[PDB]
Protein backbone atom coordinates (compact mmCIF):
# COMPACT_ATOMS: atom_id res chain seq x y z
CA UNK A 1 0.00 0.00 0.00
CA UNK A 2 1.58 3.41 -0.95
CA UNK A 3 0.34 7.09 -0.84
CA UNK A 4 1.25 10.05 -2.50
CA UNK A 5 0.42 14.00 -3.29
CA UNK A 6 0.98 16.97 -5.30
CA UNK A 7 0.32 20.17 -4.29
CA UNK A 8 0.10 22.17 -7.59
CA UNK A 9 0.62 25.71 -7.67
CA UNK A 10 1.66 28.28 -10.14
CA UNK A 11 1.10 32.09 -11.48
CA UNK A 12 -2.18 31.84 -12.70
CA UNK A 13 -4.17 31.99 -9.58
CA UNK A 14 -4.99 27.59 -10.25
CA UNK A 15 -3.47 25.65 -7.04
CA UNK A 16 -4.80 22.02 -5.85
CA UNK A 17 -3.77 19.52 -3.87
CA UNK A 18 -4.25 15.88 -5.33
CA UNK A 19 -3.70 12.38 -3.61
CA UNK A 20 -3.04 8.95 -5.03
CA UNK A 21 -3.83 6.06 -3.61
CA UNK A 22 -2.13 2.71 -4.63
CA UNK A 23 -3.88 -0.80 -2.93
CA UNK A 24 -1.79 -3.33 -1.48
CA UNK A 25 -1.02 -5.66 -4.40
CA UNK A 26 -0.88 -2.79 -6.24
CA UNK A 27 -3.20 -3.17 -8.99
CA UNK A 28 -5.13 0.23 -8.85
CA UNK A 29 -4.76 3.02 -8.40
CA UNK A 30 -7.17 6.14 -6.96
CA UNK A 31 -6.26 9.66 -7.94
CA UNK A 32 -8.43 12.46 -6.01
CA UNK A 33 -8.56 15.77 -4.72
CA UNK A 34 -9.46 19.24 -6.21
CA UNK A 35 -8.16 22.22 -7.93
CA UNK A 36 -9.34 26.01 -8.13
CA UNK A 37 -9.05 28.94 -9.62
CA UNK A 38 -9.69 27.67 -12.83
CA UNK A 39 -11.62 28.73 -16.01
CA UNK A 40 -15.20 26.70 -15.63
CA UNK A 41 -14.68 23.92 -18.39
CA UNK A 42 -12.47 20.74 -19.41
CA UNK A 43 -8.74 21.35 -18.41
CA UNK A 44 -5.80 19.07 -19.61
CA UNK A 45 -4.28 16.55 -16.55
CA UNK A 46 -1.36 15.05 -16.82
CA UNK A 47 2.22 13.46 -15.79
CA UNK A 48 5.04 14.82 -16.92
CA UNK A 49 8.57 13.53 -17.54
CA UNK A 50 10.41 15.61 -14.33
CA UNK A 51 9.87 16.62 -11.14
CA UNK A 52 11.66 19.77 -11.88
CA UNK A 53 10.63 22.88 -11.12
CA UNK A 54 14.00 25.46 -11.84
CA UNK A 55 11.83 27.02 -14.55
CA UNK A 56 8.34 26.74 -13.41
CA UNK A 57 5.72 24.32 -15.04
CA UNK A 58 7.59 24.53 -18.20
CA UNK A 59 10.97 22.00 -17.08
CA UNK A 60 8.51 19.46 -16.21
CA UNK A 61 9.46 18.78 -19.89
CA UNK A 62 7.06 16.61 -22.38
CA UNK A 63 4.23 13.58 -20.96
CA UNK A 64 5.36 10.80 -18.95
CA UNK A 65 5.73 8.03 -21.76
CA UNK A 66 8.33 5.05 -20.74
CA UNK A 67 6.90 2.95 -22.98
CA UNK A 68 7.34 5.22 -25.92
CA UNK A 69 3.66 5.40 -27.39
CA UNK A 70 1.39 8.22 -28.41
CA UNK A 71 -0.49 10.31 -26.52
CA UNK A 72 -4.16 9.52 -26.04
CA UNK A 73 -6.80 9.62 -23.10
CA UNK A 74 -6.50 7.47 -20.18
CA UNK A 75 -8.53 4.58 -21.09
CA UNK A 76 -6.89 4.09 -24.32
CA UNK A 77 -4.44 1.36 -25.03
CA UNK A 78 -2.10 3.59 -26.51
CA UNK A 79 -1.14 6.33 -24.63
CA UNK A 80 1.48 8.15 -22.36
CA UNK A 81 1.46 6.13 -18.76
CA UNK A 82 1.43 10.28 -17.89
CA UNK A 83 -2.12 10.54 -19.78
CA UNK A 84 -5.03 11.55 -17.10
CA UNK A 85 -7.68 12.91 -19.43
CA UNK A 86 -9.60 16.21 -18.26
CA UNK A 87 -10.69 17.51 -15.32
CA UNK A 88 -13.86 19.62 -15.29
CA UNK A 89 -14.38 22.87 -13.49
CA UNK A 90 -17.39 24.28 -12.71
CA UNK A 91 -18.71 27.52 -12.63
CA UNK A 92 -16.81 28.37 -9.54
CA UNK A 93 -13.66 27.04 -10.79
CA UNK A 94 -13.47 23.85 -9.24
CA UNK A 95 -12.65 21.07 -10.49
CA UNK A 96 -13.06 18.07 -8.24
CA UNK A 97 -10.54 14.95 -9.08
CA UNK A 98 -11.62 11.34 -9.23
CA UNK A 99 -9.60 8.83 -11.43
CA UNK A 100 -9.33 4.87 -11.14
CA UNK A 101 -5.85 3.84 -12.93
CA UNK A 102 -4.54 0.24 -13.23
CA UNK A 103 -1.76 2.16 -15.28
CA UNK A 104 -0.74 5.22 -12.71
CA UNK A 105 1.90 3.04 -10.39
CA UNK A 106 3.38 4.66 -6.99
CA UNK A 107 6.23 1.74 -6.69
CA UNK A 108 8.47 0.19 -8.81
CA UNK A 109 10.37 1.42 -12.01
CA UNK A 110 7.09 3.04 -13.70
CA UNK A 111 6.19 5.28 -10.08
CA UNK A 112 5.24 8.80 -10.84
CA UNK A 113 6.74 9.51 -7.74
CA UNK A 114 9.20 12.58 -8.47
CA UNK A 115 7.44 13.48 -11.73
CA UNK A 116 5.18 16.28 -11.79
CA UNK A 117 1.82 16.58 -12.30
CA UNK A 118 0.20 19.39 -14.82
CA UNK A 119 -2.94 21.20 -15.29
CA UNK A 120 -3.66 23.00 -18.42
CA UNK A 121 -5.23 25.80 -19.70
CA UNK A 122 -7.38 23.97 -22.44
CA UNK A 123 -9.51 20.83 -22.82
CA UNK A 124 -6.94 17.38 -24.07
CA UNK A 125 -8.42 16.59 -26.83
CA UNK A 126 -6.72 12.96 -26.34
CA UNK A 127 -5.10 12.44 -29.47
CA UNK A 128 -8.35 12.48 -31.39
CA UNK A 129 -7.00 15.67 -33.09
CA UNK A 130 -7.59 16.02 -36.78
CA UNK A 131 -5.71 17.77 -40.06
CA UNK A 132 -2.69 19.91 -39.40
CA UNK A 133 -3.91 19.73 -35.15
CA UNK A 134 -2.73 16.26 -36.04
CA UNK A 135 0.93 16.22 -34.80
CA UNK A 136 0.54 18.34 -31.74
CA UNK A 137 -2.72 15.98 -30.46
CA UNK A 138 -0.39 12.95 -30.88
CA UNK A 139 2.32 14.25 -28.33
CA UNK A 140 0.22 16.68 -25.84
CA UNK A 141 -3.32 16.22 -26.81
CA UNK A 142 -3.28 20.16 -27.84
CA UNK A 143 -3.67 21.24 -24.29
CA UNK A 144 -2.67 24.57 -24.29
CA UNK A 145 -0.23 26.25 -21.45
CA UNK A 146 0.48 24.94 -18.02
CA UNK A 147 -1.28 26.88 -15.34
CA UNK A 148 0.02 24.87 -12.50
CA UNK A 149 1.94 22.05 -11.11
CA UNK A 150 3.50 20.06 -8.23
CA UNK A 151 6.08 17.29 -7.61
CA UNK A 152 4.38 13.70 -6.62
CA UNK A 153 6.25 12.93 -3.23
CA UNK A 154 5.40 10.46 -0.81
CA UNK A 155 2.88 10.97 1.69
CA UNK A 156 2.01 9.06 4.87
CA UNK B 1 23.07 7.75 -14.51
CA UNK B 2 20.66 9.85 -13.15
CA UNK B 3 19.88 13.55 -11.97
CA UNK B 4 17.09 14.86 -9.49
CA UNK B 5 16.67 18.87 -8.19
CA UNK B 6 14.97 20.49 -5.61
CA UNK B 7 13.68 23.60 -5.40
CA UNK B 8 13.67 24.78 -1.75
CA UNK B 9 11.24 27.42 -0.99
CA UNK B 10 9.20 28.75 2.51
CA UNK B 11 8.25 30.93 4.44
CA UNK B 12 11.63 32.63 6.05
CA UNK B 13 13.24 34.42 2.89
CA UNK B 14 15.50 30.96 1.99
CA UNK B 15 14.96 29.63 -1.15
CA UNK B 16 17.59 27.61 -3.55
CA UNK B 17 18.06 24.98 -6.34
CA UNK B 18 19.89 21.70 -4.93
CA UNK B 19 20.55 18.76 -8.06
CA UNK B 20 21.87 15.18 -7.15
CA UNK B 21 23.84 13.86 -9.74
CA UNK B 22 24.64 10.02 -9.29
CA UNK B 23 27.38 8.05 -11.48
CA UNK B 24 27.05 5.41 -13.59
CA UNK B 25 26.91 2.03 -11.42
CA UNK B 26 25.38 4.12 -8.99
CA UNK B 27 28.55 4.14 -6.40
CA UNK B 28 28.53 7.85 -5.56
CA UNK B 29 25.43 10.46 -5.54
CA UNK B 30 27.69 14.35 -6.00
CA UNK B 31 24.70 17.01 -4.30
CA UNK B 32 25.40 20.23 -5.47
CA UNK B 33 23.97 23.94 -5.47
CA UNK B 34 23.11 26.70 -3.59
CA UNK B 35 20.74 28.55 -1.09
CA UNK B 36 20.09 32.05 -0.54
CA UNK B 37 18.87 33.97 2.57
CA UNK B 38 20.18 32.34 5.34
CA UNK B 39 21.22 33.29 8.61
CA UNK B 40 25.33 33.22 8.60
CA UNK B 41 26.79 30.09 9.88
CA UNK B 42 25.85 26.29 10.32
CA UNK B 43 22.35 25.10 9.04
CA UNK B 44 21.05 21.41 9.08
CA UNK B 45 20.27 20.10 6.02
CA UNK B 46 18.51 16.61 5.70
CA UNK B 47 16.14 14.87 3.29
CA UNK B 48 12.95 13.59 4.98
CA UNK B 49 10.81 11.01 5.03
CA UNK B 50 7.80 12.66 3.04
CA UNK B 51 7.55 14.94 -0.11
CA UNK B 52 4.41 15.69 1.04
CA UNK B 53 3.93 19.74 0.93
CA UNK B 54 0.09 20.16 2.14
CA UNK B 55 1.02 21.68 5.27
CA UNK B 56 4.43 23.49 4.31
CA UNK B 57 7.08 21.80 5.23
CA UNK B 58 5.84 20.18 8.17
CA UNK B 59 4.07 17.67 6.54
CA UNK B 60 7.57 16.36 5.38
CA UNK B 61 7.72 14.25 8.28
CA UNK B 62 11.05 13.26 10.48
CA UNK B 63 14.30 12.35 8.81
CA UNK B 64 14.48 9.62 5.97
CA UNK B 65 15.39 6.06 7.84
CA UNK B 66 14.92 3.47 6.48
CA UNK B 67 16.90 0.99 8.16
CA UNK B 68 15.90 2.72 11.78
CA UNK B 69 19.03 4.33 12.92
CA UNK B 70 19.64 6.81 15.52
CA UNK B 71 20.31 10.30 13.71
CA UNK B 72 23.86 11.38 13.05
CA UNK B 73 26.28 12.86 10.63
CA UNK B 74 27.03 12.04 6.88
CA UNK B 75 30.03 10.01 7.77
CA UNK B 76 28.96 8.23 10.11
CA UNK B 77 28.58 4.52 9.81
CA UNK B 78 25.06 4.84 12.13
CA UNK B 79 23.03 7.99 10.92
CA UNK B 80 20.05 8.35 9.17
CA UNK B 81 20.06 7.98 5.28
CA UNK B 82 18.72 11.38 4.90
CA UNK B 83 21.71 12.94 7.45
CA UNK B 84 23.23 15.80 5.21
CA UNK B 85 25.11 17.50 7.90
CA UNK B 86 25.38 21.41 7.98
CA UNK B 87 25.49 23.71 4.76
CA UNK B 88 27.21 26.74 5.35
CA UNK B 89 26.45 30.25 4.88
CA UNK B 90 28.64 33.12 4.01
CA UNK B 91 28.11 36.79 5.45
CA UNK B 92 26.37 37.28 2.81
CA UNK B 93 23.50 34.63 3.20
CA UNK B 94 24.51 32.46 0.60
CA UNK B 95 25.30 28.35 1.08
CA UNK B 96 27.23 26.34 -1.28
CA UNK B 97 26.75 23.20 -1.29
CA UNK B 98 29.00 20.32 -2.47
CA UNK B 99 28.52 16.97 -0.52
CA UNK B 100 29.67 13.30 -2.11
CA UNK B 101 27.82 10.50 -0.67
CA UNK B 102 27.71 6.37 -1.04
CA UNK B 103 24.30 6.10 0.81
CA UNK B 104 21.85 8.75 -0.72
CA UNK B 105 20.49 7.15 -3.74
CA UNK B 106 18.72 7.96 -6.97
CA UNK B 107 17.52 4.87 -7.65
CA UNK B 108 16.25 1.42 -6.00
CA UNK B 109 13.96 1.26 -3.01
CA UNK B 110 16.16 3.45 -1.02
CA UNK B 111 15.89 6.19 -3.32
CA UNK B 112 15.43 9.76 -2.33
CA UNK B 113 13.40 10.75 -5.33
CA UNK B 114 10.22 11.93 -4.13
CA UNK B 115 11.42 12.96 -0.46
CA UNK B 116 11.63 16.30 0.79
CA UNK B 117 15.41 18.14 1.40
CA UNK B 118 14.78 20.67 3.74
CA UNK B 119 17.26 23.62 5.49
CA UNK B 120 16.92 24.23 8.67
CA UNK B 121 17.50 27.74 11.26
CA UNK B 122 20.35 25.79 13.62
CA UNK B 123 22.81 23.58 13.38
CA UNK B 124 22.94 20.11 13.15
CA UNK B 125 24.54 19.08 15.90
CA UNK B 126 25.12 16.01 14.26
CA UNK B 127 24.26 13.23 16.97
CA UNK B 128 26.50 14.60 19.84
CA UNK B 129 24.08 16.44 22.27
CA UNK B 130 24.34 15.83 25.87
CA UNK B 131 22.57 16.44 28.81
CA UNK B 132 19.02 16.59 28.19
CA UNK B 133 19.79 17.49 25.06
CA UNK B 134 21.11 13.98 23.88
CA UNK B 135 17.14 12.63 23.11
CA UNK B 136 16.28 15.38 20.63
CA UNK B 137 19.94 15.26 19.29
CA UNK B 138 20.23 11.63 18.19
CA UNK B 139 16.63 12.33 16.59
CA UNK B 140 17.08 15.46 14.40
CA UNK B 141 20.18 16.99 15.44
CA UNK B 142 18.50 19.58 17.25
CA UNK B 143 18.56 22.02 14.01
CA UNK B 144 15.69 23.75 14.66
CA UNK B 145 12.96 24.90 12.21
CA UNK B 146 11.95 24.24 8.72
CA UNK B 147 13.01 27.50 6.82
CA UNK B 148 12.94 26.10 2.92
CA UNK B 149 12.10 22.72 1.95
CA UNK B 150 11.46 21.07 -1.93
CA UNK B 151 10.58 17.41 -3.21
CA UNK B 152 13.17 15.91 -4.49
CA UNK B 153 12.09 15.44 -8.39
CA UNK B 154 13.92 13.60 -11.19
CA UNK B 155 15.26 15.94 -13.50
CA UNK B 156 16.71 15.98 -16.93
CL1 LIG C 1 -5.07 -3.19 -5.75
CL1 LIG D 1 29.45 5.72 -9.43
CU1 LIG E 1 0.73 18.41 -20.06
CU1 LIG F 1 15.34 18.15 9.31
ZN1 LIG G 1 0.27 12.40 -23.33
ZN1 LIG H 1 18.66 12.42 11.05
Amino acid sequence: ARRAVAVLRGDAGVSGIIYFQQGSGGSITTISGSVSGLTPGLHGFHVHQYGDQTNGCTSAGDHYNPFGKTHGGPNDRIKHIGDLGNIVAGANGVAEVYINSYDIKLRGPLSVIGHSLVVHANTDDLGQGTGNMREESLKTGNAGSRLACGVIGIAA
